[PDB]
């Protein structure tokens, strides 16, 4: 699989701190660790394979897969938030919530992955700043460690789900997707202008309702963002 750049993902079908976060186990919206290989210089982690790859790859229609319907995109969002909720109910911070780390199973269920950067809660500061710039909250880029950062990153994900655009693309204006919130809030464009054109079933009312969550998630003052249990409620209310 097309990895980011830390811990490669190679293809009974399988995908070859992360183990301590598995210890808890048993959740439908989190990827499942079957085993691992420590005996050697290299370290492997074996997971139950996700035949429909990442949400990033499905949003880009990588390898000619058909575009995801609005109906499946609402199910994916609802599911990814249940995954993040379980992490937060268990006082864990993902620290790298993004479309490339939301995987899809035989039935297109959203499964959160890559808990190498994960930290237990169970606000802290760190000199080793980690995450994907284009998804990170302001405070996370400044060293803070808080569940609140995962909510901001999940906000960028909702914009990728709605718009089908990648969080960052240099050959674009704005190059950072999260800037579109300001274009819309400052009434130049509207969310309708940004809806992914590769969908036949996305109605304006539910799109707007998903964007409302995305806008709350993307709040800059970290204490003004909703908690994941509130994000789940707003996403379940979206369908309904």
């Amino acid at each position: 699989m097309g990895e980011g750049g830390f811990g490669v993902v190679y293809k009974t079908t399988v995908a070859v701190q992360e183990i301590k976060v598995m210890a808890k186990c048993q959740h439908e919206n989190l990827v499942e660790l079957l085993g691992f290989s420590s005996d050697g210089d290299d370290l492997c982690l074996v997971y139950v394979y996700m035949p429909n790859g990442s949400l990033l790859d499905r949003l880009s229609c990588l390898d000619g897969t058909p575009p995801l319907s609005w109906h499946m995109r609402c199910k994916i969002a609802q599911g990814a938030a249940n995954g993040i909720n379980f992490l937060h109910e268990n006082h864990h911070i993902h620290r790298d919530i993004k479309s490339a780390n939301i995987l899809l199973d035989e039935a297109f269920t959203a499964k959160i992955s890559d808990f190498g950067l994960a930290r237990a809660s169970e606000t802290v500061m760190t000199s080793r700043i980690v995450g994907t710039t284009a998804y990170m909250a302001p405070e996370a880029l400044r060293g803070e460690i808080t569940p609140k950062s995962d909510i901001y990153s999940f906000g960028v994900v909702l914009l990728e789900i709605i718009t089908g655009l990648p969080a960052v693309d240099e050959h674009r204006e704005p190059q950072l997707l999260l800037d579109i919130k300001e274009e819309i809030e400052d009434e130049e464009k509207t969310i309708e202008d940004y809806i992914d054109k590769k969908m036949n079933d996305a109605d304006s009312t539910s799109v707007e309702a998903m964007y409302s969550v995305a806008s709350q998630c993307l709040h800059e003052k970290k204490n003004k963002r909703p908690d994941i249990k509130k994000v789940q409620q707003l996403l379940q209310e979206m369908t309904a």
